């Protein structure tokens, strides 16, 4: 309910003439607070009732509330991610929602995963010799954040966030290889080559990236994680936190997979790090 | 209740004689559960009533249920993360035990929250000209990732997992600047290092670890996440999950103290992404 | 003198039937070794007399001494790197010829600098308050290795091959500010999208690739390092030596702008990291 | 002949007295530039005649020649890296200097080389599964930039400079793989650390780094690289380029040592590249 949030999210739903006053609210909704509705009809090229429709279509009880709700939506930290922040919130009120936004979001992706995909992504992952992870910006990140749990599971793992070495790395790929390519939009468009280089070198492309993509329509697995985070206008903050909760998922699969050696093989990893670390 | 994973963590309410049980059962369980009662005593160099002392203080009912227990135990997933895993957990069993087990540290974490050490915080960082987050391994991802979020918000922002990188850079910061150092354990020898650095330097140093760490003990601000992950044993998992959120909090809170000018310059940087991505 | 290396580089002084006997070599060498001059004729579909005349336009006495010094030639070392590498060389011969390859280029480069150019580039970062450095694969790490000299000297210094990252992090770039484009073929195309967002935001684009190339078009410095590798064939190993040794002469040149003040700030730099290493 | 610089260097050599002068000047030179010899001696608290020693034991001809050759002395440039260079020097002096510099050091190297130790350190490496590179500051971006050169070469490449990572993969090496740990000072304490676990692990380790230092005692393979930077004071800089050609020589190695088959290898990675370059 911060209505700047919503306008940009229903912008799909409404009439021609509303969606010209929707762009031209969510690029100066300030000079609207303080506009008429004349003033405004005029501005966006519209009729006034084209305004009043516009107001009741977003949800709006009419131009009055429209304003006041502008008012209380203008919150830089809005914009700055998806969570329903306004003006007046103090870190009691946006934690909150930060924390409940993310549960929400989780346990909506946990409702909705394709439990066989996942069995199909971890039986691949469990018969490779290398598994790569590639992505950009936060997926980027997350691909990092994966190798790092991936590297002691008894195969090679590597992540690359550069577009250059993923295509190198990806034609060096066997069949029985697999590359992870994460995406949220699944729209990067230098991560369509790279999956496509991963499915021509015959290795199995597992995409971690909602359904009906671009990318989803290249993968051998797609894990179809449709979080619902408009990244070509917030920070991506929610959708990488399923995606690496996914991540942890398939690595738990390749850990159950191996032998009960693998105990034996953690151990030494984590004996590893005494010198490190001071005792508890 | 998977009974390897209760044993490692009750191991400092047991009498010393038990102990003794419990970390010969802890180091090869497989043998355990092909021993008898007389066989293991003397295995372990104990009596044959402190086994079975043992077994009831682990919540056991007696010598053949820690067998069946054992048996039961040997999942090799869960020696890799700390989730109560069987050893006859199918996919749809742990996908949902991970996601509920990362939702519930997230929800103590919630509940936990110092919200006044968040204000803090957040107003250390939104007067800063720099700030840097500092962590290893894992800590080292949430650094990258948190550097990716907060590169945006009108200051300059880097992370570093290399110590000697973090030492040199922490010598240069100004007294309004910021460090977070990021740490499950709190007690990575290396940190608190680069911690005392940013100290000596006068800078504002955030601590995202759990209270009474050596680490913590440091901090200008300490944000006192105590997620129950024992990671001298697993791989860290729920509490970078956790560190990752608070880190969005942060940025967030950064983000609302900017002016109106920040949507602007987000959607500069929305913009730019656009000849890299398919439109929608 | 590999024969193979020879033939690829004087592609373009070649007469159309000749050029087909040179793709033909350069694709499957081994063959040839042990072809007829008919049969070589026959599978490239030219007469035997275009043959003969390859031969002499690259250097050859006839026939017999092409077949000779293609077995000469057949060094995978000679397909990796742009080194005259030889078949029967041993690790005293090519040890030598890749010092010796290296100081030929280095003495080139100093032969040939821009150093008005120079004194161009080195005045705009002494300006700036940030310097990123951008490149992919090899011009990555070149990057990266940059952004560890240049920290230190009293700006914000940043390194990314990340394309994504690149192009948001230069639309925050101020026009005091200053991007280094690395590229040794001067043709990525994500970094000439990169270029053209940093010459948006008015910024100063300084170029480390050859003249002529599209990346150095859109320079407002450029400092033309054409060193001949071929990075369309060969691994890049010379250039990015060449590309080190200018981003040293670039930062020795904005330390020399400094005042007095700089060395006690590195004599700081350089006392962090007492506790990471042993005294001497 | 930076005399700052000769002196730091020479200050083994000076007689006890003298060496309290040395450090006196190296702290402070501009106020010694404007002091009387009886001002300097009750300064440093020595006699007069100590300070025209320490003057003649430099190379100076006696206290006025040290004050005008500290006058030229101070370029800001001369604390950042270990080239002559003097306060009145322009690009056009210091570009030259900084080229020259760096061909001698790589000139030194060429002469002094190991080969028994290139063919060992070779011949190890082309015959392991896995070959990691381990470096922190300059030395990590030197391990990055031979991971970028080794993936291609039928193995498995990987480079960290974070420690917990190299501990923890390196206690995951077989005895037939290989680590290179890349060090200009061979004094770096994680590194030891990581050099010990990968000597525990039974796999080679070779050491880039100069003879007679503590990581070179641990090695399997050292290639005594003993390039004259001291890098307590002065930025890694001439050092690091020697220990980048090393590296290609290491790589040519192991490419000679591939099959014929490296060859078609390597056309594809090349091949991978043509989407991401305009074409020539
Ligand atoms: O940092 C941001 O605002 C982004 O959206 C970066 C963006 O390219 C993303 O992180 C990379 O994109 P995808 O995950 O491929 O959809
Ligand atoms: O990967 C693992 O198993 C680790 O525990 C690495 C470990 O050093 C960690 O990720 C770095 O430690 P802290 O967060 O400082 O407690
Ligand atoms: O590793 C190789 O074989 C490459 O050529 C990678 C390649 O894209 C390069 O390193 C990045 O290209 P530029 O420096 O932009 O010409
Ligand atoms: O950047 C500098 O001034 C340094 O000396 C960093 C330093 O720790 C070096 O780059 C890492 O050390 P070694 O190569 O191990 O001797």
């Amino acid at each position: 309910m911060n209505l700047l949030q919503h306008i940009a999210q229903s912008r799909q739903q409404l009439r021609k003439s509303e969606l010209k006053v929707a762009d031209h609210v969510l690029n100066d909704p300030a000079s609207v607070m303080h506009s008429s509705m004349a003033e405004l009809a005029h501005g966006v090229g519209v009729s006034e009732p084209t305004i009043v429709r516009f107001c009741r279509a977003i949800g709006c009880s009419g131009f009055q509330d429209l304003k006041l709700k502008l008012a209380q939506s203008l919150a830089a930290g809005a914009s700055f991610g998806q969570f329903s922040i306004h003006e007046s919130d103090s870190v009691a009120d946006f934690s909150l929602k930060i924390f409940d936004t993310t549960l929400h979001s989780l346990m909506e992706v946990r409702e909705h995963l394709d439990t066989h995909a996942l069995e199909r992504a971890i039986a691949a992952i469990a018969h490779a010799q290398r598994v790569e992870f590639y992505g950009f910006g936060a997926s980027g990140a997350v691909a990092s954040d994966a190798q790092h749990k991936f590297f002691r599971l008894l195969l090679s793992a590597a992540a690359y966030s550069d577009p250059h070495m993923q295509a190198m790395s990806a034609v060096t790929l066997k069949p029985s290889d697999v590359a992870i390519c994460i995406s949220q939009s699944g729209r990067s468009k230098d991560l369509l080559i790279t999956a496509n280089l991963v499915r021509e070198a015959g290795a199995t492309l597992i995409t971690l990236c909602p359904s009906q993509t671009p990318l989803a329509d290249l993968a051998t697995v797609n894990l179809a994680i449709d979080v619902h985070e408009d990244t070509d206008i917030y920070t991506p903050l929610t959708s990488r936190i399923a995606h690496l909760v996914v991540i942890d998922v398939l690595a738990m699969g390749v850990a159950m997979a191996r032998g009960p050696d693998l105990v034996n093989h953690l151990k030494s990893v984590k004996r590893s790090l005494r010198s490190l670390r001071l005792s508890p």
